[PDB]
């Protein structure tokens, strides 16, 4: 009735589940390539979500293993490890002092479930690639947020497999509200929405109201969903805010995926996508442009929203940017 020795070492790595910089690659190795299942299970137990939503534990495990199996192990970045990392990063952002007791259990479930499914069945190429190749997915979704529409349909469709309906005890009212929030969050992970999300978060920082002692005031769906959308988008673009040991591994994986897309774009004579040309690549310059144009404006605005809970994350991001700028041949 006692853990194996590998399960013990896994359990001791999982004591960091509440911290920015969890060794998620190590958890992936120790769990037998089950990072998403074991991190989701830990978070569901820690936030008491099984008792609150009357989720049978065998149903939760069956769904999570099924969801994890529909991530592609032959994809370097957009796989179950990336899903697990965004879940755990969203878990940490939801615990920020500035957001203490703001969100309902259903909103918390929506943000975590959204994170878990947000990239499921990613084929390791971009929307633009799927549109330009006349792929079946681009035709199903009429070329509009093709991947993000697919991630949602799969995450939901998998609830219908044998003993997978983790929402079986929610009321129709709970399920309709959960589903709308999950759909709103995952569609907001399409980078084509980044500038609009960031504009709305900036507006929200300018007109920021707070409660008695810290803690934001969010008193309408538009505002509550905007913060949840920006939080998961922050978790999705969190790699450059992590310790450099972690960030680097993320950068190696994204560049593998992108160069592999570039190879397919070349070997068929298409325009080679930005950063996808392994012949003409400046990885260090790419990372500095990515931070200066996308990640830093986002995380700086988020840091403003939850002042000063995100100071160390913003500092780590600035250190990594200086590090990458300091290389640049
Ligand atoms: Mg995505
Ligand atoms: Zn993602």
């Amino acid at each position: 009735g006692v853990k194996t020795e590998q399960e013990d070492v896994l359990a001791k790595e999982l004591e960091d589940v509440n911290k920015w910089g969890l060794h998620v690659f190590r958890i992936a190795e120790l769990s037998g390539n089950r990072p998403l299942t074991v991190i989701m299970h830990t978070i569901f137990q820690e936030r008491d979500l099984l008792k609150t939503f009357k989720i049978p534990v065998d149903t939760l495990i069956t769904y999570l293993m099924t969801l994890e199996d529909h991530y592609h192990a032959d994809v370097a970045y957009h796989n179950n490890i990336h899903a697990a990392d965004v879940v755990q990063s969203t878990h940490v952002l939801l615990s920020t002092p500035a957001l203490e007791a703001v969100f309902t259990d259903l909103e918390i479930l929506a943000a975590i479930f959204a994170s878990a499914i947000h990239d499921v069945d990613h084929p390791g190429v971009s929307n633009q690639f799927l549109i330009n190749t006349n792929s079946e997915l681009a035709l199903m979704y009429n070329d509009s947020s093709v991947l993000e529409n697919h991630h949602l349909a799969v995450g939901f469709k998998l609830l219908q497999e044998e003993n997978c309906d983790i929402f079986q005890n929610l009321t129709k009212k709970q399920r309709q509200s959960l589903r709308k929030m999950v759909i709103d969050i995952v569609l907001a992970t399409d980078m084509s929405k980044h500038m609009n999300l960031l504009a709305d978060l900036k507006t929200m920082v300018e007109t920021k109201k707070v409660t008695s002692s810290g803690v934001l005031l969010l008193d309408n769906y538009s505002d509550r969903i905007q913060v949840l959308q920006n939080m998961v988008h922050c978790a999705d673009l969190s790699n450059p805010t992590k310790p450099l040991q972690l960030y680097r591994q993320w950068t190696d994986r994204i560049m593998e995926e992108f160069f592999r897309q570039g190879d397919r774009e070349r070997e068929r004579g298409m325009e080679i996508s930005p950063m996808c040309d392994k012949h003409n690549a400046s990885v260090e310059k790419s990372q500095v442009g990515f931070i200066d144009y996308i990640v830093h404006p986002l995380w700086e605005t988020w840091a403003d929203l939850v002042h000063p809970d995100a100071q160390d994350i913003l500092d780590t991001l600035e250190d990594n940017r200086e590090w990458y700028q300091s290389t640049i041949p």
